[PDB]
């Protein structure tokens, strides 16, 4: 038997180092990978995946991985492995991201998001091979985030076998199309706009896969997933609208998981784009927002108002004294003294799709534009296909725009480094445009030391310095939810990272 997925958008690549959207690492990244090493959704410790073990030195500038025995790459229409995974496909993976003399470091867009947000070739000056199953990963400098990098759904392990017989013939912008990795589905075919199908891996190293065809079924329109679900053309739907809610808890043999989980819906403002560099112009703005009805009519009240940009879960969490509070009145005051008693126009980029932190950006766009009318702000709404949208907000095209960010993993940088930091900004990522170097000093120390005490203290700091300056405001934490046909199991919706279908199984 097989399942169908209804998914959100086109997949913009088949290797998950090239982006950061989810809709794509929900597709690829757990279905056709593995990485080095996980994060125990409970616990939060790191587990084995494609690395038996780790050990970081004493100054934390080393870091050793011991890799798995026996593991196969897998044997696809075009591709026939004829070693087992070892060291050099672990070097040829990373070094990829941040050495230039890598002959895949320039292939396709020559653009690794999460990897250069975080400034991946500052922190990592080499990876040595100990022997065939060892690897040691020397580094500039020690960061406490590094294991947890480590962890994300993008640092999966590629094929140094395939990547070299691909460049002997030229063909090296296959390598990221026609995908080759040890996990427990293998591509099949992919139709543009379309589909994409994987068979089952026979091979699998960590357990024996149940599902003998996965296809997803690309379906950008959040009522026709609703639709596909009732007619069981899916069995799966990604991101249910929430509108749509109720109608599904009343079919019996529909099952919708709601779990909570580490993300923010934000308002970011270009911060380099005037009048919008204006600080009073920011607060003004965000005073002008009735929230509260945002939390009813988009939400449905299933989210949990933002009292910082972190969420509630997240354990450098802290509370903002100085969230701003809905007050037109206010926002008229400061709108004038901004120099704008006649207010202005500004667009507000609207996200086409449902997220786990914004299930409705149009109809949050559309209440935003109706009490930004009321002191003098005309606000036209920007909206266009969900890849294109996040290449042109990559691009800062917008004023201001509703977007967000679901955490890859339980560390707290994960949501500093890759949305508001100067690098984050040269990568085509920081919706706000922001560039401060004494936030980012902020993050710097969070990551010198591994002491949590001392790195929340940082956090608190980078956490206020947020609200006063206002590059975002943030908005509503959401719940994940998922919808599925009562014949599926084994479907794991955690509280970071990307959806996986390893263990997913029906009847």
């Amino acid at each position: 038997q097989g399942l169908v997925y209804c998914a959100e958008a086109n997949p913009v690549s088949f290797n998950p180092q090239v982006t950061t959207t989810g809709s794509t690492i929900d597709i690829i990244a757990n279905q056709l990978y593995d990485r080095l090493i996980s994060i125990d959704p409970v616990t939060a410790e790191f587990k084995s995946e494609l690395a038996t073990d780790w050990k970081i030195s004493k100054d934390g500038k080393s870091v050793t991985f011991t890799l798995r025995k026996g593991v196969k790459f897998h044997t696809t229409a075009y591709f026939t492995p004829t070693r087992e995974f070892n060291a050099d496909d672990v070097i040829f993976t990373f070094s990829r991201l941040f050495d230039v003399y890598n002959p895949y470091h320039f292939v396709g867009d020559a653009n690794y998001p999460y990897f250069q947000s975080v400034g991946i070739d500052q922190l990592i000056r080499k990876i040595v091979r100990v022997s065939d199953h060892q690897v040691r990963f020397e580094l500039f400098n020690a960061e406490s985030s590094f294991l947890a990098n480590m962890a994300t759904d993008f640092a999966v392990v590629l094929s140094k076998e395939y990547a070299m017989a691909l460049k002997a013939n030229n063909q090296e912008n296959l390598f990221d199309q026609y995908p080759v990795g040890t996990g427990p589905y293998i591509y099949k075919e992919y139709r543009r706009d379309h589909l994409v199908r994987f068979y089952k891996n026979a091979d699998y190293w960590k357990h024996e896969v149940a599902l003998e065809q996965l296809v997803y079924d690309i379906t950008p329109n959040g009522t026709t997933r609703i639709a596909k679900i009732l007619t069981k053309e899916c069995d799966v739907t990604a991101h249910p609208s929430s509108a749509q809610l109720s109608i599904l808890a009343q079919r019996d043999d529909i099952n919708v998981e709601r779990e909570t989980n580490l993300n923010i819906g934000y308002w970011a403002f270009n911060t380099e784009r005037p009048p919008f560099d204006n600080l009073k112009v920011r607060q003004a703005l965000v005073h002008a927002i009735d929230i509260e009805k945002i939390m009813q009519a988009v939400y449905y009240g299933n989210g949990l108002r933002a009292r910082s940009i972190l969420p509630p879960t997240s354990w450098a969490f802290e509370p903002q004294k100085n969230m701003p509070i809905f007050d037109p009145q206010l926002a008229k005051k400061l709108l004038t003294e901004a120099g704008y008693e006649k207010g202005f126009d500004m667009s507000i980029w609207a996200m086409p799709v449902s997220r786990i932190y914004n299930p409705n950006a149009r109809k949050m766009a559309e209440l935003m534009q109706s009490d930004l009318r009321k002191i003098g702000v005309n606000v036209n709404i920007v909206e266009y296909e969900w890849n294109t949208f996040i290449q042109r907000i990559g691009e800062h095209r917008h004023d201001s725009v509703l977007l967000g960010w679901a955490a890859d993993t339980p560390d707290p940088d994960n949501f500093f480094s890759p949305l508001l930091s100067c690098t984050a900004t040269f990568s085509g990522k920081n919706p706000a445009n922001w560039c401060n170097p004494e936030f980012d000093l902020l993050l710097t120390k969070a990551l010198d030391t591994t002491d949590l005490n001392l790195r929340k203290q940082y956090y608190d700091a980078a956490q206020s310095m947020i609200i006063e300056q206002l590059p975002l405001y943030p908005i509503a934490h959401g719940m994940r939810f998922q919808a599925s046909s009562a014949d599926v199991e084994g479907i794991t919706l955690g509280p970071f990272g990307a959806i996986s279908l390893a263990n997913a199984r029906k009847k």
